[PDB]
Formats: structure tokens, C-alpha cells, sequence
């Protein structure tokens, strides 16, 4: 398991937590020195538990699929909550079975459906460590509309930060003040599968992408990523989604 406490949290401890989260995910190989997530994992070992504590020391446990860093569901006190999707239904066969009741959230876990439920796109939702504190507190007591926004915060401050050093840094810059995500953050989130695929395809193609990926950079400009010497590949991305799952 991994754990993170918001009480006393600072950019350093958050950075350490994200390092630990990345290193909790299994891999058999690296591609251009980036861990390649496994094609599949059978049984309970498929799920990483993240224990998150809000500033007051109240806690939720979050179940993460280690093949794709997708949040499946979470436990708050004696109630489990799972996304309305087959992968999360499966997860519920393995994690939080001791919960006195299971609520299936009235949406799947993807950004499109979460944004509709929250009534707001990601672009307009501030993120940061204070927002994560808020998100944990919200998830403690069921409210599906509120939970959609909280989960958008949770996903980006944990899974997306694990996937991209740039996003980790953006959250560190928001340790004591929330701010909506940069355009670059959104672009990276939207491109994780595509980047992952092209980096794997580049192996056998001399580091050259079969299909370029268009991102927005930290200055707000369009950039085209065509090969593995790009900073997005050498410094930024930290985990690759296996092409078997794309
Ligand atoms: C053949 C090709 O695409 N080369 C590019 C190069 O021009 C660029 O400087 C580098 C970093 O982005 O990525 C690669
Ligand atoms: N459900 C998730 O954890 C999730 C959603 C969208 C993108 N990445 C992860």
C-alpha cells in the first residue's frame, strides 16, 4: 500500500508520495528507460490501495488498477464506492469486501462522464493540495454530484501526477493555493494513451514515432512530438500504458 497525509504536507512530501506511488506499480521492463505497465494482472494483486488522510486525519482508501493507474473505487468508513463500469465491478470482487454496503456511483470513471456529472469541465476546476484535502473530505459522505468534482481532483493529483512529472510539479506549485490546470496539463492527460503507444512503437523504429503526437507546452503553444529525444519522453512521462490495453 501507499499513504499520503495532507496534515503537514508540503511539496517535498507530496513529491515523495508520488515517487512511492509510481514505484508501487509493477513492471517487467522499461522502454526508453520508462517503466512499462503490465498487460494484465490476475486477482487481487491487480489493485493498489492508496490511503489518503485529510488535514483532520480522516481517511479514505482508494483502489487503483496497476495496469493503467485507473481509480476503480474507494472506501470511506464502512461504505465502498465504485464507478459504474465493468472494470470497477470486477475490482469490487477483490477490494473492500468487508464494507457494510457498496454504492455504485452513477457514472463511469472517465473524464467525459465525470465532467458531465460535475457540471463542469476539468479546465474550470482548481486543483492542488488544498483541493485534494477538500476532495477527500467530500468523498467521506456520499453526494454523487459533489463526488464527481472531487474525483476529478483526486485523479489528477494522484494518477496523472504519477504518469507525468510535469503534472506532479504543477501540483507542487499548488501546495498551498489551488489553481485550474494549465493547458499543458490537460493535453498530457488527454495524450497518455497515445504517447504510451508511440513510445512503444518507436522501439523498432529507431526512437521515431509512427504517428506524431500534438501537445500544448508550458508556454501555451502547440508542439509536435515526433521522437523519443523530446523532453516529454526523456524527462516528463514516468509510466507507459501497455499497448495491449490501448
Ligand atoms: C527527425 C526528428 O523528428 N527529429 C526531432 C528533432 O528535430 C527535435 O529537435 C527533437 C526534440 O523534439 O525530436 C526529434
Ligand atoms: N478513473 C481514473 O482514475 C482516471 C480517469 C481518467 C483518466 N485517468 C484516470
Amino acid at each position: 500500500d501507499v499513504s499520503f497525509r495532507l496534515s503537514g504536507a508540503d511539496p517535498r512530501s507530496y513529491g515523495m508520495f508520488i515517487k512511492d506511488l509510481r514505484n508501487a506499480l509493477p513492471f517487467r521492463e522499461k522502454v526508453y528507460n520508462i517503466p512499462l505497465l503490465l498487460p494484465s494482472v490476475s486477482g487481487a494483486g491487480r489493485y493498489l490501495l492508496m490511503h489518503l488522510f485529510n488535514y483532520d486525519g480522516k481517511t479514505i482508501t482508494v483502489a487503483v488498477d496497476v495496469t493503467n493507474v485507473y481509480i476503480m473505487g474507494y472506501l470511506a468508513d464502512t461504505t465502498s464506492y465504485f464507478f459504474n463500469e465493468p472494470a470497477a465491478e470486477l475490482a469490487s470482487q477483490y477490494v473492500f469486501r468487508d464494507a457494510r454496503r457498496k454504492i455504485t456511483l452513477p457514472y463511469s470513471g472517465n473524464y467525459e462522464r465525470l465532467q458531465i456529472a460535475a457540471g463542469k469541465p476539468r479546465e474550470k476546476i482548481p486543483i492542488g493540495l488544498p483541493a485534494l484535502d477538500s476532495a477527500i473530505s467530500t468523498l467521506l459522505h456520499y453526494d454523487s454530484t459533489a463526488a464527481a468534482g472531487a474525483l476529478l481532483v483526486l485523479i489528477q493529483t494522484t494518477a496523472e501526477a504519477a504518469r507525468f512529472k510535469y503534472i506532479e510539479q504543477q501540483i507542487q506549485e499548488r501546495a498551498y493555493r489551488d489553481e485550474v490546470p494549465s493547458l499543458a496539463t490537460i493535453s498530457l492527460e488527454n495524450s497518455w494513451s497515445g504517447l504510451s503507444k508511440q513510445i512503444q512503437l518507436a522501439q523498432g523504429n529507431n526512437g521515431i514515432f509512427r504517428t506524431p503526437i500534438v501537445l500544448v507546452d508550458n508556454k501555451g503553444n502547440r508542439v509536435q512530438i515526433t521522437n523519443v529525444t523530446s523532453k516529454v519522453v526523456t524527462s516528463n512521462i514516468q509510466l507507459l500504458l501497455n499497448t495491449r490495453n490501448i
